[PDB]
């Protein structure tokens, strides 16, 4: 049974421009439609005219606007931002009904944040104070959430992939998935949950230990998939791997389709392919398996993806289009939305632990689904951990 229906499909957006939920700022509210972002930790908002927003935060309407009289500076991998931090009343209308008085990043200028057409005007980290700009001691949102509420610490994403491109009207008419605030609704998954240990508290870090694409062993020294950490980071489209693991997975990747030829560009992330309408050949590509740590000592479970959730839908035509959705990182593994839009995503921060159970939302063909299958007997799964 599902047990928050209120909670149920309160999210929109895609894999390439975020998910995003509503939320209220400030007395009387202002709505604004916010990222949903597990991979960083400020509550931040447009807060000044620019040409991707169509809103923003007026702090001189809200009654309950407090300045904090401090500037914040948030560079992330390409994006930035710059902004005044203060705090306000903070709800969200499709989540908990509660009120909480929030820090808030009020976003004076930005280079690359805001995206063209996405809906959103700000940023929800959701991950650890640890990471939180300019320090630790700026309290993220779901902590003040936590501490000013009964809100169980816990919260659950679904996101879900069209399967096919959305254009603007599409978009903003489709429900993009959940996400569950202090709790886990089971009509949002099928088979079971399986549980993965939160390696430290700051990004919603966790260790591989094995991968496979389409059966055969990646055969790397486990510590190479968590070079230098795995995080799951809603806020990032793509799954990420380490320099030397990407190099071995796309010619493994390659191999295992290789009655069919395609460009570098492709296999780079930057250009698409495309086929004749509904003849994409799912088949021709592996499944890719990571397997996780499990909470038993020398167990661990795996999580098995498609093609489905690793090409990304792109319009070119009557043409079925795709990115591929791997990149290479210098900053670890990770397993970004195409990867989330495969699974039900438990973020129990209460008992540090990560949950995985096939999302009832992903994409699919006929002869094969996602899979999170276990127990496996796994030795030695610390040594996989980076120091
Ligand atoms: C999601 C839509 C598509 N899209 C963005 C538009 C192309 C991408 O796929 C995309 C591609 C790449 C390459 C990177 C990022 C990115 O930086 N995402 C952040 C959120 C975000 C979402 C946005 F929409 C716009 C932003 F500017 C920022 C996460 O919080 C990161 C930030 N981190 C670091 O920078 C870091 C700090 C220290 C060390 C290493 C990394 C920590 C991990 N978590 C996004």
């Amino acid at each position: 049974r599902g047990s928050f229906v209120e909670m149920v499909d309160n999210l929109r957006g895609k894999s390439g421009q975020g998910y995003y939920v509503e939320m209220t700022v400030g007395s009387p509210p202002q709505t604004l439609n916010i990222l949903v972002d597990t991979g960083s930790s400020n509550f931040a908002v447009g807060a000044a005219p620019h040409p991707f927003l169509h809103r923003y935060y007026q702090r001189q309407l809200s009654s309950t606007y407090r300045d904090l009289r401090k500037g914040v500076y948030v560079p992330y991998t390409q994006g930035k931002w710059e902004g005044e931090l203060g705090t306000d009343l903070v709800s969200i209308p499709h989540g908990p009904n509660v009120t909480v008085r929030a820090n808030i990043a009020a976003i004076t200028e930005s280079d690359k944040f805001f995206i063209n057409g996405s809906n959103w005007e700000g940023i929800l980290g959701l991950a650890y104070a640890e990471i939180a700009r300019p320090d630790d001691s700026l309290e993220p949102f779901f902590d003040s959430l936590v501490k000013q509420t009964h809100v169980p610490n816990l919260f659950s994403l679904q996101l879900c992939g069209a399967g096919f491109p959305l254009n603007q009207s599409e978009v903003l008419a489709s429900v993009g998935g959940s996400m569950i605030i202090g709790g886990i609704d089971h009509s949002l998954y099928t088979g079971s949950l399986w549980y993965t240990p939160i390696r430290r508290e700051w990004y919603y870090e966790v260790i591989i230990v094995r991968v496979e694409i389409n059966g055969q062993d990646l055969k790397m020294d486990c510590k190479e998939y968590n070079y230098d950490k795995s995080i799951v980071d809603s806020g990032t489209t793509n799954l990420r791997l380490p320099k030397k693991v990407f190099e071995a997975a796309v010619k493994s990747i390659k191999a295992a389709s290789s009655t069919e030829k395609f460009p570098d560009g492709f296999w780079l992330g930057e250009q698409l392919v495309c086929w004749q309408a509904g003849t994409t050949p799912w088949n021709i590509f592996p499944v890719i398996s990571l397997y996780l740590m499990g909470e038993v000592t020398n167990q661990s479970f795996r999580i098995t993806i498609l093609p489905q959730q690793y090409l990304r839908p792109v319009e070119d035509s009557q043409d079925d289009c795709y990115k591929f959705a791997i990149s290479q990182s210098s900053t670890g593994t990770v397993m970004g939305a195409v990867i989330m839009e495969g699974f039900y995503v438990v973020f129990d921060r209460a008992r540090k632990r990560i949950g995985f159970a096939v999302s009832a939302c992903h994409v699919h063909d006929e002869f094969r689904t996602a899979a999170v299958e276990g127990p496996f007997v796994t030795l030695d799964m610390e040594d996989c951990g980076y120091n």
